[PDB]
């Protein structure tokens, strides 16, 4: 990619290293500024509480004009996230349907995903059956979401 992309990534890795949003961390997997990983802590008072969720964060060649490409590596039980970790979230897509713009950044999208974990959009699901459970049988949703968290997001 370009020098301007390189330069922007150096600045974002700096901010992600020194002022990460609460509950989030993001780092270079090895020596490439565009092959990143992240971690989001399950939020308190959510079924994901105490889980630790890892994600792959790939920065496309045309960043920042295309959004980061992000998927969960740790399985998670959620209306908007599929069994391969694909995430349905507006800021991960370009307009007109999406909301990605170059004034957003790696940190703000990881924060949007963290918020999506607390506040699902059952209206625009990737997982139709989880989405129905969330809407109509919340207690069963919360229970299944805790159990998936215990099974996959707690090595302890």
């Amino acid at each position: 990619g370009s020098m301007q992309r390189a330069s922007r990534l150096k600045r974002e890795l700096h901010m992600l290293a020194t002022e990460p949003p609460p509950g989030i961390t993001c780092w270079q997997d090895k020596d490439q500024m565009d092959d990143l990983r992240a971690q989001i802590l399950g939020g308190a008072n959510t079924p994901y509480e105490k889980g630790v969720f890892k994600l792959e964060v790939i920065i496309p060649e045309r960043y920042p004009f295309e959004p980061p490409q992000i998927r969960f590596l740790t399985p998670i039980y959620h209306p908007n996230i599929d069994s391969a970790g694909r995430i349905c979230l507006d800021v991960l897509k370009l307009p007109p349907k999406g909301a990605w713009r170059p004034s957003l950044n790696i940190a703000t999208v990881l924060t949007s995903i963290q918020l999506l974990m607390s506040e699902p959009n059952p209206d625009d699901p990737l997982m139709a059956d989880i989405s129905s459970e969330f809407k109509y049988n919340k207690p069963a949703f919360l229970k299944n979401a805790r159990q998936w968290t215990e099974k996959h997001a707690r090595q302890k």
